[PDB]
């Protein structure tokens, strides 16, 4: 019914409580509290400063994003590029991190062309950021953003960089990102962060 | 179908809302994550801070999570005895995909201030992660699980329960093992955060 489009991702996810294991394909998952992420964000901040913490959370999202794309790219290979790609936004929702809503998506692997304009609703990272830091001067959704780039870059076979254009933690109403190839704008965390120092 | 009779009161409270990007455990949001966030964290801190501060950090982060599950399951089993209610922490640890708890021994009394737990830990996510980043250890490596056991147990018992991991897959045993007793019964010897910080340094001196 409500899951027609994600059932193939659901079928890959196994909860085996009695043996202490959650599997997404052949990868272990953990169920964690968002407030623990908030705690870890704050503790790293104190120990290492904002840049290193930001760099940490983006790198993590980035590897997670690439891992999910390894797993989901084997699925759907009898479908067209947009439907396949949508596994990424879909995992973010299944994982409980954010709801992706597509304003605009243009993509072709062979053309090396990509452009995404998405809204992010109920970002967990904006919530835990307000909680620990109060209202922010900059977008807060570092991990989610890393995951966007990583997932997107694996699927397209080149560096796709995203920018969080509007963020719930800066008072905006929903979060929103725009994704394009590096040029139209791997330590790509440097780029994402450099990129956001563009007023 | 349901030999989850044990943990149904816990699963009952888990709600997945994939359309809306949300997972709930009671009123708390949760996430499903890759172990790589922790594997990364563990690598980054090992080289920026060294082993001792890395290990303290993970015990701290397990301790906060254990305490939190204790908060959320506190009022959960009023018509079972202390033990079967305590079992929620071990059970959550399994529900969360972290480790599987198999009891060798468990006796507790809140009011007699008595606690002994001897548990096998099987399938430790943390032992896998330590191995695939650091290889074999000369000592037990399940820091964050140990932190959890201690934060959870200390809350439930209203006092300092310290655990020791006497065997660990990370150092080539076949499963991990732990003994937990009150701080007063170990053969060696203000703010409410400041108390956690102390407990966390104690579970760290092994
Ligand atoms: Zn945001
Ligand atoms: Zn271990």
């Amino acid at each position: 019914e409500q899951n027609k489009d994600i059932q193939d991702l659901l079928d890959k996810i196994v909860f085996d409580a009695q043996h202490g294991q959650i599997w997404f394909d052949e990868n272990r998952m953990l169920l964690m509290h968002t407030s623990i992420l908030g705690f870890l964000r704050k503790d790293l901040y104190q120990m290492l400063g904002l840049e290193r913490t930001k760099r940490f959370f983006i790198r993590c999202g980035y590897q997670a994003g690439m891992r999910d794309a390894e797993v989901t790219s084997k699925l759907r290979p009898n479908l067209n590029e947009a439907e396949a790609f949508m596994a990424g936004p879909q995992m973010h929702g299944i994982r409980g991190m954010v709801q992706v809503e597509v304003n605009e998506l243009h993509l072709s692997h062979d053309l090396k062309q990509f452009y995404a304009d998405f809204n992010w609703l109920n970002s967990f990272e904006a919530e835990v950021h307000l909680s620990e830091f109060g209202a922010s001067d900059q977008p807060a959704c570092w991990m989610l953003l890393g995951y966007a780039c990583g997932y997107s870059s694996f699927v397209m076979g080149q560096t796709i960089i995203y920018q969080e254009t509007h963020c719930v933690a800066q008072g905006d109403e929903h979060c929103r990102i725009i994704g394009k190839p590096l040029s139209e704008w791997d330590a790509v965390s440097d780029e994402i962060i450099a990129l956001q120092a563009e007023l």
